[PDB]
């Protein structure tokens, strides 16, 4: 068991019984905290980068170019090192100092642009570059790249099923790209066959997806949920699928993920706050009292010291 | 498979291959930034508060108290956290803000001692709460606590043996407390009856085993490899199995820390560098040419975003 790269290390992260959340020991969080770049988004940034080799998009010659400092930026960069690809990544010049660190320190070749534009003016630049030479860059689009949701459906879900023995009933995970909860639920409903209650969890600020399901305007807004909430339903989020959604404010978020760090010595992040604080609201329900609830834990604490959350 | 808290999770690290380092691919490193907070750590942080419950030193109503605020540090606020106990650390006033918040975080009860008296004077004030109330605080000093290697020789140990399928000729590891470096090389030499080559590695700016080994007069001094080189031979450190030291300079320790970022995709801390730089030297002398060599990196790259690794 000796990984070729770290790129082949992703996933096997532990589920831990919650003591003051939920009732009876009902829910059980998944700390994707423990990855090779250290959040969820490491599954889905090599299997992008495996699929494109596999379908010959990405080759020897060919440099990633994306449009995330967040998360999958990371993943895509440790990921891209470990493989030995060039990577550009455009980012608005605002972004934090210690986040431009990182992504040097892993070899990106950083492009900053106008801190005016904010993000659309990174994923302008990234279209650009692209544009510039289509032979040479590949954009790998997480949040239509079925490769985010089918890593998801690989390894997640079964490691779910795997560690709870096949008891899971319910489970909860924020959305941002939509890639986990739809690989999860597809696994455990489609390849396991059981029927579990599949909750999304978005911002109360931003619940475009409660919105869109009820037949309301879509109306997003602005939250503190780093990671989720992106303001539109994502292609990779597969509606079909999702049984209920809830809502999460920001306030809330943050005091649950400072919980779970002082109440149950987990280093979570703000969006794993806003997951537990969604499975706390159900595992209080008597219909939820005999149901096993799992809940995605994306990230871990110390890359948000310089946030809201410390 | 569902840890009944965050402190039974710790462990099970991946091996990956290193490319750019060795000799045909014979250095292998061990992750322990992916362990519940983060570091090697949190494996002896478990099994002190651990054995001191079996022990009846640790009992609801005792608090813990340690000077600490490294990853030992973290790792008992983890453990206190997630078991249920009070923690009280003390550390000089000039540590990091952004450590005072994580420490602070987990929920730990900072006890700023005066700045001009540096860690001794946080091991006073910790030694002075422990004596005004015995039967009340449990210090669970971890240079001499045989806990410490234990869980490395019940846990470390036997993963390398194991993921290796006992192929592992060398460990590399450099030495703070000497637990890490002590419980493998007897779990691999005394458990499973393999005559391995053992390697502690220390800075070259306090070489102190070196010297003592050597018969010459100790002369420990300032360096930048943070979690080694305390500049004494610790207690929990097993001279008798070790089988080689090395000496590493900071610089090198760095730019070594830096090229497995950019040039692995691994996120490394300081003391990883210096534990590969080890390994490289040997991996590429011929008489380690057909021995897999297995290196412990302690920590993970975002934990030292404000110092020179950045």
């Amino acid at each position: 068991a000796i990984y070729a790269d770290n790129s082949y290390s992703i996933g096997n992260t532990p589920l831990v019984r919650l003591k003051h959340f939920g009732h009876n020991g009902n829910v059980v969080v998944k700390i994707e905290g423990r990855n090779p770049s250290y959040s969820v988004k490491c599954r889905i940034g090599a299997n992008m980068v495996w699929q494109a080799e596999k379908d010959g998009t990405l080759t020897k010659g060919k440099e990633i170019v994306d449009a995330t400092s967040g998360n999958t930026g990371i993943a895509l960069a440790y990921v891209a090192a470990a493989r030995g690809y060039k990577i550009t990544l455009t980012a608005p010049e605002t972004m934090s100092l210690e986040r431009k660190r990182l992504l040097c320190g892993l070899g990106v070749n950083l492009v900053l642009t106008e801190g005016a534009k904010g993000a659309k003016g990174a994923i302008a630049k990234a279209e650009e570059i692209v544009a510039s030479d289509p032979s040479r860059y590949v954009m790998l689009k997480q949040f239509e790249n079925p490769a985010n949701p089918q890593i998801h459906r690989e390894t997640t879900g079964p490691e779910i099923w795997k560690d709870t023995d096949g008891k899971v009933d319910v489970v909860v995970a924020g959305v941002g790209t939509g890639g986990s909860i739809t690989g999860i639920s597809r696994a455990i409903k489609l390849d396991f066959g059981k029927q579990i209650t599949s909750v999304a969890v978005e911002p109360v600020e931003s619940p475009v997806i409660s919105q869109t399901l009820a037949g309301e305007e879509v109306k997003p807004g602005p939250h503190k949920i780093q990671g989720i909430g992106a303001g539109f339903i994502p292609k990779n989020l597969d509606l079909s699928i999702i049984d209920r959604v809830e809502t999460v404010d920001s306030d809330t978020a943050l005091a649950t993920a400072r919980r779970l760090m002082a109440e149950e010595g987990i280093l979570a992040g703000i969006s794993s706050g806003a997951a537990v604080a969604a499975a706390d609201r159900l595992a209080k329900l008597p219909e939820f009292a005999d149901k096993l609830i799992v809940v995605i834990l994306p990230s871990a604490s110390e890359r948000y010291l310089s946030t809201a959350l410390f």
